[PDB]
């Protein structure tokens, strides 16, 4: 009968080292059309949403012929992070500011710290008697825009220490709210900049059909609005039968899930001594997400009319400031060996150890 | 009858781009003799000192002649913050510690994030199919000094949040009072050897008649001692009229002023690809306002007798900290494009919007 | 008689440019023995260990000629920190929490200001004429781990600033605890890394018998253990004798004893124009002092069990912040001069003066 449908099933489908992760996908529809308790619903839509999130940015490279590499650029690290979309507006509308104040940050961190820590570790044993070099040139434009991206950051912190200024709580808490919506153009306009520059300036360094590549990626978006629901709705409820706190479910386990594609991705790349696309990985992602994926959330709370500031608190705010400068000391040479990497991941176990522990409302 | 006069007052006074700015001048002197109202006075008061901070800075230049590089080499910098010098003594004596401590510190920022980041934008959409370099050890014996300066700016502030130490509010304040009046030595002495390291150790890299052209900085001083007297004491009364805060007049819009003659003799520089001397304006303007414009008044206020520390504030203070992180990694290879630039100056315009709302004494 | 011992020892002890200072080594323990008060106790005591803490560093590179270079190199830093050691661990036993938190801190900033800033002022005005250059990927690893060491500081100072939590004092002062002597383990395991990186996989850049050479690290190791119990028990009593705080004897007065060797052992290699060996005596004392000496003192009271976190202070953390920022900045060219090292010291002396005046308990 239908011939386009046997075998191409098996080419997008099929086709990936997580083949035993999909088949836990409809029990999550299952479960939650039985009633079965709300820590196995969380524990089943964090395993569905791995071979969904891997499987659509398989499908972005894929989309790159028949587009051409200047929209099929754009969709790289549109699509790879295609979850953080996805829960931090669903959450957003659901009261929990929690959760869309540290998953975009824990997007921001294992960005730096584990997807290319990992990929200068997990490189430079195999390529150890070779030698390692990669683009400077590429990975400053990165940095100077997560400096525009800490200073929006650092300012509505600061405003929450002046209680000497004789304002009270409801003054101040409405001067951080001010600002915030009014950094967030200021910080669009910061990127779509980049994207001209990237796209048109500077172009000198910097299999399946199209009719059946188009459809999966509509249904496989939508199955990551449906398994993003069930992981917002009910973490409450998972965390207290875990006794894991909520500030290290939502910046640890769930940054796991959004960045299951940039890393299996970054580690092909890691041992072809081509370390330029492993910066490209890291960086590139976690750029969107400081500066596109944050300052849209703030415009679509004030869209709405619901508070929502760039305060993250005191103790988030040093982990992403020491992250931007030993990131920066790690590659202000252009040569690489592992014991750069493993540094890195040892900074990341750090942020894990303090967030673990701090079992505090 | 007098020949020398016709038209060498031609050469001296017209010779420039800011012709239409001179007649409000006498008419700050005449609404003052008047009695015009106070705000009046202030809007005349920063039009009538824009083409007089430039036509002095005019006139360093045409005094290199009879006296050599070495002596015309110290009045660039000199004469180019030659109203700062004004201002923050006029307003220390005065008891308006506020605007000696903004004044000071917005031509500290306007010389990096406005005067330079204009100076790369305005440059490289000229220069983009050239290539554009410049010298960076002439720019790296500048960031040394800068956080020299930032350390004694940090210590004052942290002795104010000690409130654990078992100590009032009157002897901590004095504690930040006799480690300011300490710190200010030991930033004069790193800037007199700066000064022996530039112009006499490493001098490798790093029309008007004279009997005439010391009569125009007589003057031209003078009227700027009259002009800074008007915009010093009548501050207060023409920042109700407009409802903008006077941390937004003193941090802002008093720092174009100041930097009337080194941002239109930067963007000379910029476009003929010679940045290097665009960062020896920038750079090196910012370094006499970061160590003596700043711990010479803490002397002067010392040998006089008023409570006077280099206590900023907290706000201030992050503002000052990102500027020298993110100039340095602008400037750490020796090439430049335009996305350099854009990014220093959307990261001015965050410092504006934070000052901009801050309704508060 | 015994042919072995006449000019051996004076091939072992008088060779060296401190003589005068021996005999003052038994007093302390005649005086003791005696009885005379206790400030001359303390006067004696840290000058019993500068010829101690020097003529045991002499006594390391004579045991290379045995043991080969694989172990002689380890021995290198580690008793030429054989101060530190035994001071902070007799103030550690003896309730004095403070000396362990400045003794251990400021042999941090004096190996990074003092040790390295004197060496490149006194070797750069010798070898002006001259050109100075060192290696760079010598000094990119040893910032890579103080920046690790930095963030273990940075997180429990800030749980102490989150009063907002509904936690009290001794809820929050358990959470920097249990914090503390967990990132203990990851700096022990980013130093055994460091070991095995140096000694074994990049081992390409980077007189006296030893019957009688074994003989002289016994005994001037245990003249140590007793003249550093006689600076440990007697430090109170000796600073109310001379009015300074115990904040400045601990992080000043008493790191020049534990660098008498690390200094005059680098201004020797200062003026041969190998600025590699000042940078792998001063920044590779650093480390050992932030990532092996630090977190085996938070295990060892947590073996014994003794109340002791990584909280140094808001104060102490800002100068600990600066001096790794202006380091690199320092370092980030491979070429020096004089100028690069005035600044390093003067910032050293900003530190002075703010724990000079701060008499407070």
């Amino acid at each position: 009968g239908l011939k386009d449908f046997l075998s191409n099933l098996q080419e997008v489908i099929l086709g990936t080292k997580l083949a035993i992760l999909f088949p836990a996908i409809p029990a999550a529809i299952i479960c939650t059309y039985c009633g079965v308790s709300q820590p196995w619903i969380f524990g089943l839509s964090l395993l569905g949403l791995t071979p969904l999130a891997e499987r659509v940015s398989f499908l972005t490279e894929q989309l790159a012929f028949y587009t051409g590499p200047t929209l099929g650029g754009l969709l790289n690290a549109t699509c790879g992070n295609a979850t953080e979309l996805i829960i931090a507006i669903l959450a957003l509308t659901n009261n929990k500011v929690a959760v869309v104040k540290y998953s975009l940050l824990g997007s921001i961190l294992s960005n730096l710290l584990l997807v290319l820590g990992t990929s200068l570790f997990c490189g430079g044993i195999a390529n150890i008697r070779r030698e390692q070099r990669f683009d400077r040139k590429q990975a400053d434009v990165n940095f100077f825009l997560l400096l525009l991206g800490f200073l929006c950051h650092l300012l509505p912190l600061l405003v929450g220490y002046l209680k000497n200024g004789e304002a009270s709580a409801a003054v101040l808490s409405d001067m951080q709210l001010s600002i915030s919506r009014g950094f967030s153009i200021v910080m669009l306009i910061s990127y779509i900049a980049y994207l001209v520059f990237q796209l048109w300036t500077h172009r000198q360094l910097f299999v399946i059909s199209f009719w059946s590549g188009f459809a999966w990626l509509v249904g496989m978006t939508l199955v990551i609005a449906l398994l993003s629901e069930y992981v917002v709705a009910t973490i409450e409820e998972a965390s207290d039968k875990w006794n894991l706190s909520v500030s290290f479910i939502s910046i640890i386990l769930l940054p796991i899930v959004g960045n299951a594609a940039e890393h299996a991705g970054a580690v092909i790349f890691a041992f072809k001594n081509k370390l330029d696309i492993s910066l490209g990985v890291a960086l590139g992602s976690a750029t969107q997400i400081g500066l596109f994926v944050v300052p849209l959330t703030i415009i679509v709370a004030w869209i709405l009319g619901i508070n929502m500031d760039l305060n993250f608190g005191p103790l988030e705010t040093g982990c992403l400031a020491v992250s931007i400068i030993i990131t920066a000391f790690t590659l202000q040479d252009g040569s690489s060996h592992y014991m750069k990497g493993l540094v890195l991941l040892l900074c990341y176990f750090i942020i894990a150890i303090c967030f673990f522990v701090d079992k505090l409302p």
